């Protein structure tokens, strides 16, 4: 099932944040694609306005 199991990736701009500072950190998404970083897993959540999960930490 995974899905509810997931990790709620965190979606915003704080006030208090440059970069994403360079956090390499990757997970698999619930479309199945590996994100490098659970930032841009957010980021192309917002811009593509997606409901993706983190499945799990790291790879797919």
């Amino acid at each position: 099932e995974k899905q509810v199991f997931s990790r709620m990736p965190i979606c915003e701009h704080m006030t208090e944040s440059p970069d994403c500072s360079r956090i390499y950190d990757p997970v698999c998404g619930t479309d199945g694609v590996t994100y490098e970083s659970e930032c841009k897993l957010c980021l192309a959540r917002i811009e593509n306005k997606q409901d993706i999960q983190i499945v799990k930490d790291g790879e797919c």
